[PDB]
């Protein structure tokens, strides 16, 4: 079979190419998503692997836009659907898919992809390192009682429709996630994927049902998402929290689990620093299972380290190798704070001698170098670079993972 | 009719130590009250008799903790606080913390620490949880390490208790210095340690040691583990694996994951930042459980703050409530930095408003201020304050849990 | 908010779809147009914000048979939901309130509700009554005793038309002697007896036997449901009913005899069900009681004059009825097994309880010396509960009857 | 007032298969009883109506069944056995065996063959069990093959249901000589057979068709699967429907294929053989769980034809006393001469060797049952000394018999 | 420094075997350790020491094995094959088994048999699986047996382990030449095979003993198994070994077991794949049947072995046998034999089926085809016809089955 690397030609194309996706990791289609994620697909970021009649292999990516340390908002490749039949396993697929991708974000003035690490495909792969964490959160309704000190405001709650959801959520969004590194912007096609009723989560729960917290003013001030378990015990399977100030944060929650034919909560997806962990009283009653989120591929490494924003002052030089890609080798001088941040080529000795793969990891503040270097993957070439850099690279808000794609 | 008192000679201690274990439904573990009592201070142990039994316990063992920075300092770790069924709700607990805190800032203690599990004052008196533990778990066949982990030219042998003892003491003081929240173990401690008691041995094995040498014959590194054979699952039990350096760690976790016969390994009690978390290769193999390990109940504000170090420069003025033992509120400037620590009271502008309990919570570097604040538990009163403080308040290494009391 | 009652077929949809959300389902769309049928528009009020409904509480027109045959108007409380952003502020007793006026307007002396509706267990006066048994076990260990006559008849795996001209008639002639059944008209077998989806899922189609007489006769019948195995095969049965110790027997011994069957489920039976003691081995037959009705007396010396007594009865109560206090009174009770009457006293009173606690002993199966040897009822002349207890008892205990 | 009759016309066809879904606490599969349709002889679906509904079941498939030696010889496979639960124990189902044992002598052929899972006529009529299978099952990451196993140099497609059949039908053809209990498969069954039902569908997932291609691009091995996508851990099943290969190397590359399928966590084949060439292959076999069970219940109904149609693993010259219950007819003293190339069976007035029931002569009939561990079980009597031992091993084979796809 | 030796004493035996158990992660069993001293020769047990305690360990015990066709002839039981962990793969377990073959092959042994859960070396040096067991196990009252089995007019009687042991050895002795994969049973090996041992008392309870006899007072059939008392009701039997010299007998003591009173479930780890039981019981679904696993078989001398067992049917065939671990009996053998005869002898004939030792071991005892493991691609048939007519020969109309545990 002689193959043929391309993009997605038509609706039709776009469809089965889709359905090979979903194939591969064992599921039939989800027409509901495809659809509505058609709406922020470029079929020309799209790529994969034809053999004349059928898809044998894919590697798409979405433009999106993510939040740094600093609050700093930066073009970043969403990568997704990657694939590669079963019957052409072990074949250079997927390593040409990626070779394919990753020049034509960097040209695309993308300086990182990010992957979430359910892509199980190309998992540590090509210089993919996991750099975000998420936890899930969970326990019996009855047993997470806040802690006294917490002022819940006077704000009011409503439960509403998709339609007014839509109307007030993104304001919200938009003011909170300057805040949140690894959040992304969220277009109304997004909102449209990530607010959609799929049938595959009415399965597992039920209907999607969207909640508004409104200040005594008026101003909407927090929103939840969640899905009602009935019992078969009744659950609450939570999609998002969010709020601008912490009185509609707390309140919001407090709305959660304060139903009253509810027994368990689940939140999967949350920070693993998210507030309710320190809202509740008994943090035993709160289970928090941690595991990957994000995984970063950075593409332009001088303007990446130069365009977030450091938690402590810090000057290092940084010898950086690449295996995937060798021309992104090179020994980079860093020079960040909190409100400056430049990197450029430089002879001077390094301090720390690193991959990208593990620079990618610490980029976003959720893995700290100085762990890196204790188990040995990275190496501190001079004394106290490594511990000054870890600071620096870390950050006071952990990052989460922003909305699935 | 009551008495507070403290334990008068020896038959009067199995007595209290049996009251503690009677109120936490347990029978009396003579093994573990037989070795501790080597270094129990009867004077610390305090306690309600009713003339004819003790109904109420709270004691107090004379530790060092290393704090963030590498500064061994005196600590109070407190034990056996109990209250009998019968006797509840009534203020004995609260009077024995009182007493026990009082006695605590006589002898010059700046902290006491208290594991979560005392769940008869979980969140009480001032206590705030600063340290996280994380259970690792999965099956060995899936937790192969990254390739670039180098795991030396180094050996093992399984050996004795008493071998043991003769090398691990040296390995464990070499390498806690970076490693906030461990403790000074002396010989009697590591004799509780390392007891092979009858309690574990139910729900596992008897206990078994592993000495990791260099190729120079020098030990560098030791494991403590349990096997639970089949009921094919055999399961390994790990207590504590340490290494003073990556290659001896990594060798010697390598050796506990490639063990014959293995099916499924168990690390309760380990860090967040458990350097076996970077090794594995696929993060989704190891599971990781997060909970509360140890609460820090500052008992000398200014002379803590000075002991311990700090990721980054900071000048912060802290207003301090404390509810419990209000002699201790006050408004303190705190200017500290990786090589230099003061905290004076002052009288110029606040910039952080917090309890006592909040503040011993980012003690140890182990909870973000800056969450805290976004939760509505800490209140900024002038801008960028919160951020530049949690930033120093944090620590490069995550503080982790010491041998159990 | 507004407080109205429904107006038209759109508001009615929209007023069941609140009730399902609240306790967190889709609308069960078969279930809201089958039990339109008897529902009256002006029984079922709520509270409207101006585009939704955030509260209900409904009732249907029922009537129930009491201890001693008497069958009387009863209200059916129904659908009692408040939306969860308006918890806590008092609409659901704003509702009780204006339903239970209407009740008393309406001259029904007494109301009767789940317990599975569980937003209002235990307030305004309700007091659980009824209980229910869950009974289950593997048919191959449910052998019955030597001595169970199953007689000649016959049994028909049959259609629900069929079901539906010979299964009423059938149960018109044993609820005479089952208190806590209620009446079933056309409109409520046809409820009683729909092919719902949801219990489809849990197992499937409803299937209907009939059991005959040797003349013919139609005398007993069985609704239940298959769940074909995921061996371990289950029969869920619905309701088996029989005008004789023979069709009823038969039946059960038609459903456990079946030959792909493992296990078999009886939910909302009655705890005195008749299998327990027809299978030799209990032990192989689980039984799980719970709470099934509540009563709310509305007009208690109506209420009492209304039912018969398992034996004579002369005694003075002093009644307090904290939500409802007209109803308050020391009220005095002549009873036995052909008479009772009931009238305000100024006599002594020979015991003081609650208007609850007097609702749940009134169908005979809560007795009232268990409720006060535990501190709830409290005698005021010496050997009066007992003598009380005993009357207000039962020597068949009441169950509960179709859904609703 | 009961009728036996057979199947008269299209509305009573689904009626009467509506009642044997009935029966078993199911509802009809519409999808499986239009397709079962294409090879249903309507006269050969008898049963019981009471002039509204059916109220007992018993059908018959024309088919034909690979014996020890290669021979295909025609079988009745018989199907659809149910009595409505109002009528049971009223000896309807014996009246129907009856007429359709009678019927099946009549068409030429030999024998009936029943699945075991048709409970409800399990071990009666002289119905002997003498085929079983097994349900594989395992971590595939645990399922590494010895090294010295060969996966040659083919190459694998997941294809669909039209192109599977275009090859399909031939690897089957030639692989099944060797495989007694297997039988052939005319388009209707493969249809039958490569259902995507709705059934299965929703015990794990749509079916899915592999084909294996040697270099030269000849077809030479097949599976059949199904997706059981995760539902605590990870935990993707794969359900294994079929795997033939004409050679050893297409049959475990395309195994291998299947074990190394990316996101499986555990595979399953229900009725494979007790001598899967997979668990062979495997180089841990306790990482293989085998659980065995019935398969196949064989019904001799001519004798001398059954024994003379067959090959045996060596040479005998045994005397069987034969005594067959439910049709005395045929009763007799059977002389059994047969070989790897011969096969001869008389009736013989010489002294006989051994006795049996007919049950229990169709239960080691296909070399699937130990002919000696029904003697030491006390079921079968040697009446000469060594006759048990040596008939034993010419009844037995070296390949075990197999169950054929479902009927 | 290592040291490769046997045991010396009776302290240096229980350091041995302390360091087995170790290695499978279990503390020492005292008890079974005291009782299987009994028949242990100091001298075939075999490890390295490193001057403080064994690192390794591999033993074996002299016995006798039942072969397809009745012959009693010696054999190895290897056992205690451990390896410390921070030992492995530095060649220690295949400098054990170099020596411990060739004392085996020195003594007069044609082959070594070795329990499947000596997991350590499963399928390595040539040992082939060569039988497997079955667990059968389901609810008692779901058993009934079909109706023409004869129970006969025997009785059952509970005796203790001294009563059982003093008819049990004559019943085992007359049915064994019958079974092969069976071992001759030494009062030591029997006082083993009766131990009632902690480690299953706590799995369940107490050994118990039945014994069947005739109407004239003669012992006919034993039973060894364990109640599990309920802890819904679900009081357990485990079977360790039921045993009768005829049909009735065998069957009457199943049904003396299957009817005992307050028992829900029955389970026969170690059983035949072929026990009479699974054909007794009228409906076959009610008993799981779960075959694994049971005795790995290590040819050492080819020619004899092959010449020791007999055959179902007769065969002529030329064996190109390799022997990778032990490459001194590879070679081309001719194997003439049948139900009464059998030799083999080295030739230069043209070969007719090519397989390796480790194969060939696994079909000697009867409960391997051949002919499944050419299908499979490990055997090689070179010449037409000749691995189907070999096959049936290596077969048995009875099963090889598991000896008691070593």
């Amino acid at each position: 079979s002689e193959l043929t690397l391309r993009t997605i030609a038509d609706e039709d194309d776009y469809e089965s190419y889709m359905a090979s996706a979903y194939s591969v990791f064992l599921r039939d289609p989800q027409k509901d998503e495809i659809e509505v994620n058609r709406k922020f697909t470029e079929l020309d970021r799209m790529i994969g692997f034809h053999d004349g009649k059928k898809w044998v292999a894919t590697t798409g990516a979405f433009s999106r836009h993510v939040v740094l340390p600093g609050g700093a908002v930066v073009p970043v490749a969403a990568v997704t659907a990657v694939t590669v039949s079963p019957t052409h396993r072990r074949r250079g697929l997927l390593t040409t898919m990626m070779r394919h991708q990753l020049a034509d974000i960097r040209s695309r003035g993308e300086s990182l992809a990010m992957l979430f690490a359910s892509e199980a495909l190309i998992y540590g792969r090509f210089g993919y390192g996991v750099a975000t964490e998420s936890a899930e959160l969970s326990g019996q309704v009855r047993e997470l009682a806040f802690r006294p000190t917490v002022d819940l405001g006077d704000g009011t709650l409503e439960e509403v429709s998709a339609e007014t959801f839509l109307a007030s959520a993104p304001a919200i969004y938009d003011a909170v996630i300057p805040g949140l590194p690894g959040q992304m912007s969220r277009t109304p096609e997004w909102w449209a994927s990530w607010t959609l009723d799929s049938e595959e989560l009415q399965k597992e729960s039920g209907k999607v049902r969207f909640v508004l917290h409104y200040e005594s003013d008026g101003t909407a001030s927090g929103f939840a998402i969640y899905r009602p378990k009935p019992g078969w015990n009744a659950e609450l399977h939570v999609q998002e929290v969010l709020g601008t100030n912490p009185r509609s944060y707390a309140r919001t929650w407090r709305y959660l689990l304060d139903m009253d034919l509810v027994r368990k909560i689940k939140y999967h997806g949350a920070s693993v620093q998210e507030e309710l962990r320190y809202l509740v009283a008994n943090h035993p009653s709160l289970e928090c299972v941690v595991s990957d989120a994000i995984q970063v591929r950075l593409v332009d490494i001088p303007r990446a380290l130069a365009q977030r924003r450091y938690a402590a002052d810090v000057d290092v030089v940084l010898e950086v190798t690449d295996d995937f890609l060798p021309e992104n080798s090179g020994r980079y001088r860093l020079r960040g704070g909190l409100d400056h941040a430049s990197c450029e080529i430089t002879t001077d000795d390094a301090d720390i001698a690193l991959t990208v793969r593990d620079l990618g990891s610490v980029y976003m503040g959720g893995v700290s170098l100085q762990v890196l270097a204790s188990a040995g993957l990275v190496t501190e070439l001079r004394a106290g670079a490594v511990q000054r850099a870890a600071t620096a690279f870390g950050w006071p808000v952990a990052p989460s993972a922003p909305d699935d794609f």
